[PDB]
DNA sequence: CCCACGGCCCATCACC
DNA sequence: GGTGATGGGC
DNA sequence: GTGGG
């Protein structure tokens, strides 16, 4: 129940994007989202500091904290930093995709604070940040199921159509049964492309995307890994679409299944899988499966050729990617 | 007291 | 021209 | 900031 801690998780939120874009301390960072998260998922009203703490990831500090908020309704440390104009511009102009925490204070040391500021710059962005900036409202909308469907649908037909022999899986969120996404991310294989292997094969489908006006806007391409603006065609009468990001990744087809159960399911499940995959000696990364030796050593790469050998591997019992939260 | 904290591709910067 | 470091994203 | 060596 989000009504619940909401005020809680709200300020421990508050307080990872401050030490993210402002502090640069990513492991504060973490340290507070993993609070917030533990907290969020605590089946009841926290009434104290000391309750909160009894969980993992609340230490003294974030005790302290809730002590505060609940005791005033407020954080002055986070009343204070959200008044404070330097900190809340170098905040506000990471929201821009390509804008990290270092672009962020160079940009508002120099007096670009808003987007305003930005457009007035442009000479002073790169690639990346013209097109942030230029989406900037669209890149914080959610992707609707229904319309995440309609564009696996043009990512399906025109993957196919390059070469029947390509395999392509939309994973992330929206595998999952996610009712809305974020993003679309897409895995790319093809028999030809094994771990003992062309880059045109990922540049090939992306063209293919953008001849047919699917792929409005590239920040990054490589040969296995592409990042861009893709959008739904609109019906003139009815009102554009708005601009979605897509990842586009070329994987090896012996590393293809372990690259879908990493980038479909939550990262939590993720971290569990792993953890778990260690206890019966096998490490997993997103390419490959290998065993433990007796002192640690891993050996070669598993055979997979399907997600199951995967799971089969650390006796697990197979999960549905809609059954993959944690 | 002290260290770890998911890790890798790509663009661009600093430097040679 | 080139390599390696850094920032950024996810 | 938290956990843990
Ligand atoms: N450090 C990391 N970087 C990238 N992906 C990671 C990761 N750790 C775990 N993953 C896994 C977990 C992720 O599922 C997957 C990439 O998906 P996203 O697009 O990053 N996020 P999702 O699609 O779940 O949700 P939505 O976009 O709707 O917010 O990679
Ligand atoms: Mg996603
Ligand atoms: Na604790
Ligand atoms: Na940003």
């Amino acid at each position: 129940q989000e009504t619940l801690n909401g005020g809680i998780t709200d300020m421990l939120t508050e307080l990872a994007n401050f030490e993210k874009n402002v502090s640069q301390a990513i492991h504060k960072y973490n340290a507070y989202r993993k609070a917030a998260s533990v907290i969020a998922k605590y089946p009841h009203k926290i009434k104290s500091g000391a309750e909160a703490k009894k969980l993992p990831g609340v230490g003294t500090k974030i005790a302290e904290k809730i002590d505060e908020f609940l005791a005033t309704g407020k954080l002055r440390k986070l009343e204070k930093i959200r008044q404070d104009d330097t900190s809340s511009s170098i905040n506000f102009l990471t929201r821009v995709s390509g804008i990290g925490p270092s672009a962020a204070r160079k940009f508002v040391d120099e007096g670009i604070k808003t987007l305003e500021d930005l457009r007035k710059n442009e000479d002073k962005l790169n690639h990346h940040q013209r097109i942030g900036l230029k989406y900037f409202g669209d890149f914080e909308k959610r992707i609707p199921r229904e319309e995440m469907l309609q564009m696996q649908d043009i990512v399906l037909n025109e993957v196919k159509k390059v070469d029947s022999e390509y395999i392509a899986t939309v994973c992330g969120s929206f595998r999952r049964g996610a009712e809305s996404s974020g993003d679309m991310d897409v895995l790319l294989t093809h028999p030809s492309f094994t771990s003992e292997s062309q880059p045109k094969l990922l540049h090939q489908v992306v063209e293919q995307l953008q001849k047919v006006h699917f792929i409005t806007d590239t920040l990054s391409k490589g040969e296995t890994k592409f990042m861009g603006v893709c959008q739904l065609p609109s019906k003139n009468d009815e009102k554009e679409y708005p601009h979605r990001r897509i990842d586009i990744r070329l994987i090896p087809k012996d590393q293809y299944y372990c690259g879908v159960l990493y980038f479909t399911g939550s990262d939590i499940f993720n971290k569990n899988m792993r953890a778990h995959a260690l206890e019966k000696g096998f490490t997993i990364n997103e390419y490959t499966i290998r065993p433990l030796g007796v002192t640690g050593v891993a050996g070669e790469p598993l055979p997979v050729d399907s997600e199951k050998d995967i799971f089969d591997y650390i006796q697990w019992k197979y999960r549905e990617p809609k059954d993959r939260s944690e």
